[PDB]
């Protein structure tokens, strides 16, 4: 057969549209950049797919996890008295928790994506 | 203008087809039956945006086993089951939310008319068999 540039595969994977969304942290995976990381897979109400990298070791680590925990808290889950950080308690705790999320567009290397940027509180979600 | 019947629209409420599906427990709602049994109503969202429901009834002989089946399915989708007494309580209500499961849809009869209904929660093995 004469070669013919094939059509792009998985063009119709559901991604989040711009704005705020009620989502679930469907999955959590361990990763490494040097930096220790949790990869958070996010699932939308219409099976939209997004990801968020929680990076440990830096200055924003504590705050970034707090917002996640507050968003979980505001989706009707009690935050226990655990030492939250790069540990197994946290890894397990984040799996299958409802959240509010913010989705903005993000340029990288020419093309544009829809990136999950922040985890929102009840108040910040209701604003939008 | 003279009347012409508009074509049937699409159900934005797309129901589950028959057979087996992977889904997530999207929502849990506190209810009470007509008899007076406490109930959890589980909204299930399939991978193709299908939407079904399930009534977990407490205070009968089928309650304890029904939870095992749900909690086993949650366990096999990679979530550790905590050390709590499961029942009509905050800890159960909160835990079930947001969890991936395997379900089995079948034909049932509501007031005589047939409908697609979520019947069982499958372990990993059972899912693959289908
Ligand atoms: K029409």
């Amino acid at each position: 057969s004469k070669y013919e540039r094939p059509l792009k595969r998985e063009s119709q994977i559901k991604e989040f549209e711009l704005g705020t969304h009620a989502a679930v942290i469907e999955k959590v995976q361990k990763k490494r950049s040097g930096n220790d990381m949790f990869l958070l897979s996010l699932l939308g109400k219409s099976n939209e797919k997004g990801v968020y990298f929680l990076t440990f070791g830096n200055d924003y680590t504590e705050d970034n996890l707090r917002y996640i925990l507050a968003s979980i808290q505001d989706n009707g889950v009690e935050i226990p008295d655990v030492d939250f950080g790069y540990n197994r308690e946290t890894f397990e705790f984040l799996k299958g928790k409802d959240v509010y999320i913010q989705v903005e567009e993000q340029e990288y290397k020419g093309k544009v994506k829809h990136a999950v940027t922040n985890f929102l509180t009840q108040d910040e979600f209701e604003e939008s």
